[PDB]
């Protein structure tokens, strides 16, 4: 059985098999909000399917639901994972999409899965570190990108959800972004690392990243050092996490990345840290975020208050909402402009 | 929902909702076999249940059957994959199992996704490298383990399926094993890496590990290197992996283990030969009483004993199992590099 089976026209059909089930419907990210969820047609000889599309060029994730149980598709190996949530997904091939795929005529970078200590949280912590195809072997040093994810995700996060091996790995080949090293926390202060392989042990988190992962980072990988060879993003809460870092810590990012996330003694406070931030010698600051996204207005208030201060910075306004679907995006347009 | 629920005595419960579904039933290994799939038992309220065991500690896997299909447990989240079977999976605590959690107070090794040139097989590979605790931030050089999986598996494999990481950073800190750095290649030629993030793209593999997986480890990990800082093993098609690349490389690795597996006719003998006389210092073979592959292995046992060659022998419970493949990789990594 073929399931999912991409058409030249891309349409998509999925199949379940079961005499016995009576009921079979699928939920995937196609589906609007006002339409729902879809239900597969059954054939006399126990055959559900449905077609749907054509769809744009995007990855998809879906499942199914058999009679009231959610089921995977068993027929296709390919499986994410947002925190406790497992899909299967598909890739619809085109222009949109075409940094998402694995291909097999371009170099790979390498996927670590590191333990460090952590002096601030006070116990060892797992992070992920991607570094640029050929890094083994070789004598260069790269600059670094500290990319961090949102509530409910973890440091495997970005790469599983968020493609983030396969969009480097592509960009790098194609020689649209410089080879740099990817650097992928967990942004939980209260957990060692990602809960389907770690169980269970107010700015630590932030601390830990500046005091603990940067210094194992710069000792443990070949990194070029200072602002202009260090660059930081994070999407929602892990947004906050990068504005908190980088107010803090002026001069020690030229790249900055705020992904779908927005904003009396302490109203000054946040204005004197703007203004040193000011002169702080970064040479980006670039803010992304959904047209239909919940934080819209926040971040429009985040915008107005630079506005304020003669803050230069990007703005990136985006179709769509709250979605690793934008987050991909993002980070696609995002990469091409470091350290340039 | 709690699912699966470890009661004091080591029963399991199992939960699932639904108001819909007509017949509900569990997989799992702790079971007699295909005939002893177990039904759930539904309530008024629309949740489905089963309460099994005791169950002897062990590492479980399981899925449901809702009305013919199969359902993953949502309230779950230990998911392990077998080549293209996903399955759940919980670990009843106690002394047979106790190697295969994640322990907070243990310093955890790290697991590099890594890919390498082959020039036997054409085109760039993926495998898993495990090195020990604390290797990064110090200088220390460490001997090498290369770990082979079976047909149908992949270099994620023994991470996945055989809890390599978890067995190791426990063993280690125990005090049971070395130091060690662990390699976990893809045995199949004609795969790049493994098939659930890799698309499709003669000897082959056993020839590439030992022209290009091996340099590629010496010269960008910190290893020792020689036969006696050097262990291979591998389970059924890996453990043949195994034999060839001994056999036809006397004097390379000191340490070898031939998990489930069994074994023109001068060439044999004459490797044989020159391998009693490579100075090695172990040859494990291990297999379980109820396998297929039984007479195999003693056929292999047989014809080590024509040689006088040396050998220690393992005979298990069970058959062809990750189950036993775990308990294997538990008692030959204490035996390595001592």
């Amino acid at each position: 059985i073929i399931s999912p089976e991409i058409m030249p026209d891309n349409k998509v059909t999925f199949r379940v098999y079961s005499k016995d089930a009576s009921k079979v419907t699928i939920t995937g990210e196609w589906q609007t909000g006002p339409g729902g969820v879809e239900e597969l047609v059954k054939n006399d000889t126990g055959m559900f399917s449905i077609t749907v599309g054509p769809l744009k060029p995007e990855l998809y994730a879906y499942n199914f639901t058999v009679d009231g149980v959610k089921a995977l598709d068993a027929n296709n190996v390919q499986v994410r994972r947002d925190g406790t949530n497992y899909q299967n997904f598909f890739i619809i091939p085109g222009p949109e999409s075409d940094l998402y795929f694995h291909k097999n005529n371009v170099p790979h970078g390498t996927v670590t899965k590191v333990w460090y200590k952590s002096s601030v949280i006070g116990f060892d912590r797992r992070m992920y570190v991607y570094t640029p195809a050929g890094y083994e072997g070789d004598t260069q040093r790269y600059p670094v990108f500290y990319l961090l994810h949102g509530a409910g995700g973890d440091e495997d996060a970005w790469t599983n959800m968020g493609r983030t091996a396969q969009i480097m790995d592509n960009l790098i080949a194609q020689g649209k972004a410089k080879p740099m090293i990817v650097v992928m926390t967990n942004g939980n202060a209260n957990q060692a690392g990602a809960q389907n392989e770690v169980p269970p042990v107010t700015g630590k988190f932030e601390e830990h990243l500046v005091k603990d992962v940067v210094p194992f980072i710069e000792k443990n990988f070949r990194a070029l050092t200072g602002k202009d060879n260090r660059a930081i993003a994070g999407l929602s809460m892990g947004g906050g996490h990068t504005q908190t870092i980088t107010n803090d810590n002026p001069g020690m990012f030229s790249y900055i990345g705020v992904f779908s996330m927005g904003i009396e003694k302490i109203e000054k406070e946040r204005d004197a840290k703007i203004e040193a931030l000011k002169k702080s010698g970064y040479k980006l600051y670039w803010i992304a975020c959904g047209k239909d996204d919940f934080v819209y207005q926040s971040a429009l208030t985040l915008r107005n208050t630079l506005d304020k201060h003669n803050f230069k910075y990007v703005y990136r306004e985006s179709t769509g909402g709250h979605t690793w679907a934008n987050w991909r995006i993002y980070l696609s347009e995002f990469a091409p402009m470091l350290f340039k």
